[PDB]
């Protein structure tokens, strides 16, 4: 997250860190959203590589003992069948991870609330991106979970020529684009939390930024639109 602020420990309890084994340690690669006690929602592209993955819930600081973490293996990966790793602009950048154990819920560990199917936010709708991604373009991962206020940019504006053009689809949410704040590498797969009728819901799964940089004016961060995938989500969980 470029131009973020450190999140309070209990603001975003559905946020997880998806990590891969890296020698005798684990490295954060992507975000995710706890949606069942044994199911995480993430970006398909976060799991294109043939790695050993684990999920950390109740995680705040990647580099320090928070006293609140639970560490769980990924037992099953279900990627959207239409996902194509060479065509992220096509969409479908969503995957569900079934965890080897059911996590315990507390104030640091909660299910992410999802929008109703079909829900599209009005332009300029208030949202936060959260994650441990780079704090600057070509930068380093955050230690502490960050958040950045990223208002939505509607499909008509986001798919206009000075924004993302044909690259953005109606199956996606755009947010931000102010040249100051954004998603960056390592935020992928994590939530866009948007405030709708008094309640935050996870409307976005972080998918991509410009190749030119994370915080590039009129290249808002693009998210897979959760509300387009409600039946797919339910269908996967119900059969797994
Ligand atoms: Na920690």
């Amino acid at each position: 997250v470029v131009g973020g602020t450190e999140a309070q420990r209990n603001s975003w309890p559905s946020q997880i860190s998806l990590q891969y084994r890296s020698g005798s340690s684990w490295a954060h690669t992507c975000g995710g959203t706890l949606i069942r006690q044994n199911w995480v929602m993430t970006a398909a592209h976060c799991v294109d590589r043939e790695l050993t993955f684990r999920v950390v819930v109740g995680e705040h600081n990647l580099n320090q003992n928070d006293g609140t973490e639970q560490y769980v293996g990924v037992q099953k990966i279900v990627v959207h069948p239409y996902w194509n790793t060479d065509d992220v602009a096509a969409g479908y950048d969503i995957a569900l991870l079934r965890l080897a154990q059911s996590v315990t819920l507390n104030s640091y560990v909660q299910l992410g609330v999802l929008p109703r199917a079909g829900t599209i936010l009005a332009n300029n709708s208030p949202c936060y991106i959260t994650g441990w991604g780079l704090t600057r373009t070509n930068g380093q991962l955050a230690q502490t979970l960050q958040q950045a206020y990223l208002p939505t940019v509607d499909y008509a504006i986001c798919s206009s020529s000075s924004y993302w053009g044909s690259t953005v689809k109606n199956s996606m949410v755009c947010a931000g684009g102010d040249g100051v704040r954004s998603g960056c590498q390592g935020d992928s797969g994590g939530p866009l939390h948007c405030l709708v009728n008094g309640q935050y819901a996870v409307h976005g799964v972080t998918s991509f930024v410009s190749r030119l940089g994370c915080n590039v004016t009129r290249k808002p961060t693009v998210f897979t639109r959760v509300s387009a995938y409600i039946s797919w989500i339910n269908n996967v969980i119900a059969s797994n």
